């Protein structure tokens, strides 16, 4: 009889998050409004299950739609990145629809992403509670707000230092780390993180904003057997520990001559692997001329999309190449699966710090004009998975994980408190 209305951010990663928090706040008698576009909530049905149809209901929100850019490009996944602007113009375009949504299903909770600055002040004008969710990672953000209030010294508690290439929309992102709050509904924040791995960051982070940071993760979905038939078939033939999986996201691209290094690290360091290679929504080349040679029956290039988490979660993959997304990175160490990071961009090298800085992983560093290094990709590969003679690294992924499968269901309660405690707050308003 208490609604909560969850609006994720578009793009993949966002949506899973909050599905998986949605599901913990349904079976604790709580009804779900699941809204976003309608392409990502077909994306994203397949992983809730039909037991949750009587209390997890989805709702469309509408974004403009034209010939050119039909509902189905309305998501960030497959998007080229050309027409990413357009899409942050058409979300924020439907903050109309979202107030009719809003005002007629009267959820007495709105739990919002953090890159809709719209969404709170609806709501506010609504007289609805608002709770914001951060679906990644704490690290990137206490760097990034540590310079305004202390620019004179470093950052704190870590020794990470971030590379030239990286140091280089904005604009509007440095006036939401000034956001007023005067309400309840922003005395707290939900993270997608757990203390073992930021937890000095989280107490950093929480004196830096003056809120109430509260964890509510990991957020990893463990799993249609779609490809994973063939893939599996595959993969069983294969040694224990032996493959690497390589994938670089939902929401980037790599370039030409990025591929290209990382196709002949690969093939360098002798290892299996299953990559997954994307092409833009939009419309062999694209690797080196060549490549699939020696990786014949030792390597696979999966079209399109690949269960990730199935591929990672085998007995036979003992490394993941990866961009180092948020999502990507704690499900590799839910799993435990050491990290071999290649960072591209956005949070992307700040959280292949943090993998590095935990013991789960490497990251394979960039040369000085930011430019990736086949000899650099091979040697981690080699060291990792080939030849098993970074030990240190390899124990540290699996008792990282084991710690992080033993949580229990008091990951939320530190939330529901929250939640409670506000919802009763409104009632008086
Ligand atoms: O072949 C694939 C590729 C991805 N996934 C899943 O899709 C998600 C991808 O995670 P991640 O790469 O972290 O998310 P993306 O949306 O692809 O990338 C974003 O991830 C961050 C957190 O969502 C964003 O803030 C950044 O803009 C961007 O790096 C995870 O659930 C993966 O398991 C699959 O199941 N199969």
């Amino acid at each position: 009889t208490t609604t909560i209305l969850m609006l994720p951010w578009l793009g993949y990663g966002h949506l899973s998050a909050f599905l998986e928090l949605a599901k913990s706040l349904s079976r604790r008698n709580f009804h779900i409004y699941f809204c976003s576009t309608s392409v990502n909530l077909d994306a994203i049905k397949p992983k809730l299950p039909s037991s949750f149809s009587d209390s997890i209901q989805f709702v469309e929100l509408h974004l403009p739609s034209s010939p050119e850019f039909p509902p189905h490009l309305h998501t960030t996944n497959g998007l080229p990145p050309t027409l990413m602007p357009a899409l942050h113009q058409a979300f924020s375009m439907a903050a109309q629809h979202f107030e009719s949504i809003l005002q007629t299903l009267a959820p007495h909770l709105l739990i919002y992403d953090s890159l809709q600055p719209w969404a709170p002040r609806v709501a506010s004008s609504l007289k609805i509670p608002a709770i914001n969710f951060n679906t990644t990672g704490v690290f990137v953000i206490s760097q990034g707000l540590h310079p305004i209030h202390y620019p004179h010294s470093k950052f704190p508690f870590s020794e990470f230092v971030l590379h030239n290439h990286w140091k280089a929309e904005r604009t509007r992102k440095r006036g939401e780390a000034f956001l007023y709050c005067l309400h309840a509904s922003c005395s707290v924040i939900l993270i997608n993180s757990f203390r073992e791995l930021e937890g000095k960051y989280m107490d950093y982070l929480s004196v830096l904003l003056n809120k109430k940071v509260v964890p509510v993760g990991p957020l990893v979905y463990e799993p249609e057997d779609e490809g994973y038939s063939s893939i599996k078939n595959w993969l069983d033939k294969k040694e224990p520990s032996s493959t690497v999986f390589v994938s670089f996201g939902s929401e980037y691209f790599p370039s030409k001559e990025e591929m290209e290094e990382i196709a002949h690290g690969l093939e360098a360091s002798e290892v299996n692997f299953i990559w997954v290679v994307r092409f833009p929504q939009g419309d062999e080349d694209a690797l080196p001329k060549g490549f699939l040679e020696r990786a014949g029956e030792r390597g696979m290039v999966v079209k399109g999309w690949a269960p990730q988490a199935k591929i990672l979660k085998h007995w036979s993959t003992g490394g993941f190449v990866s961009h180092c997304g948020w999502n990507s990175v704690m499900e590799s160490m839910m799993f435990g699966v050491p990290i071999i990071g290649v960072p591209m961009h956005v949070d992307q090298p700040f959280n292949a710090g943090l993998v590095e800085e935990a013991g789960v992983g490497v990251e394979a560093k960039r040369d000085p004009d930011g430019k990736i290094q086949r000899d650099e990709v091979a040697k981690l590969i080699k060291e990792v998975v080939v030849e098993k003679t970074r030990e240190d690294v390899r124990k540290k992924a699996r008792e990282m994980s084991e710690i992080l499968r033993s949580k229990g269901e008091e990951k939320f309660d530190e939330m529901v408190a929250e939640i409670s405690l506000l919802l009763k707050i409104e009632h008086h308003h």
